[PDB]
């Protein structure tokens, strides 16, 4: 009985970086469908009373794809915000500087990883179990939740995430992604 | 060095099933970029002098992804045509009827497979070396060329192939795909 969590802002709040139309389809159709599909697939199964994270860590096939995508998108919406972007400060800035050399280095590494993540997928900033930050990419519904690394930030590189606004120019999408990064969410994730 | 083969028709030939803008981007940007990236990866290497097929059957990583996608798209453009679609005749009709019972059954199965293919990929009708026909789906740049089967027909289900025209409605795209199938090409593939 999972529900589609409410968007953290107005559907046109990320314009012009991500259009209101993209949110309408991405959130209203894609994300909503993953929720509906997940609910239908777990009915009557041992997954019924489990948390979303629990299902993601104990499933495969269709149940996994839908559950992971539900979580990935909710995390994604929280990674964005209006009147945000720019450079992080405090603990996040310090951790990024220590793990990548500088914010600029991190930004270039994250951008490159995201652009080169072949096909559909996600690119993440995570804190590995060794306490150091790293950038990793996943394919399709893949998520760091199935590992011992903690997700801090992500960018959806499935084409539906940017085709309406940037067509083939995934790099253009990444450029604008930086103008939307919600460092408050990233900071919360790192502080946990 | 590889050249992007000319499209078998003007970019408006498949409209309204596939729009001129989709062709503009799909052929003019996506396909072209695969050619460019392939060229840059193989320049000055032992992959020079090799056919596209030879590269696909002897590579991995980026070389394979780009080489395979170049071939897949050229094959795809030949699978589509104006004033086509409908149902096959002659040898193609016979083979499909013998393997799937009827064209209607084949059509339903191919469509179902294409819709279910998760993430980016392709759905194919192939002929195994023993003469049996089968429907197989691949992920990302995956192609039957790396197997023992012969590609007869394919549909691109990467989101860029249909998002401009159908957004998330991949089923609608598949319906319109059938109005474009170039059975003459399929017959050539089967007769080889
Ligand atoms: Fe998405
Ligand atoms: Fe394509």
């Amino acid at each position: 009985s999972f529900e589609l969590p409410a968007l953290p802002y107005a559907k046109d709040a990320l314009a012009p970086h991500i259009s209101a139309e993209t949110i309408e389809y991405h959130y209203g159709k894609h994300h909503q469908t993953y929720v509906t599909n997940l609910n239908n697939l777990i009915k009557g199964t041992a997954f019924e009373g489990k948390s979303l994270e629990e299902i993601i860590r104990s499933s495969e096939g269709g149940v996994f794809n839908n559950a992971a995508e539900v979580w990935n998108h909710t995390f994604y919406w929280n990674c964005l915000a209006p009147n945000a972007g720019g450079e992080p400060t405090g603990k996040v800035a310090e951790a990024i500087a220590a793990s990548f050399g500088s914010f600029a280095d991190f930004k270039a590494q994250f951008t490159d990883a995201a652009i080169k993540n072949f096909g559909s997928g996600w690119t993440w900033l995570v804190k590995n179990s060794d306490g150091k930050l790293a950038i990793v990419s996943t394919s399709n519904a893949g998520t760091p939740l199935t590992t011992d690394a903690t997700p801090l930030l992500t960018v959806d590189v499935w084409e539906h995430a940017y085709y309406i606004d940037y067509r083939n120019a995934r790099p253009g999408y990444l450029e604008h992604f930086w103008a939307l990064v919600n460092w408050e969410f990233v900071a919360k994730n790192l502080a946990a």
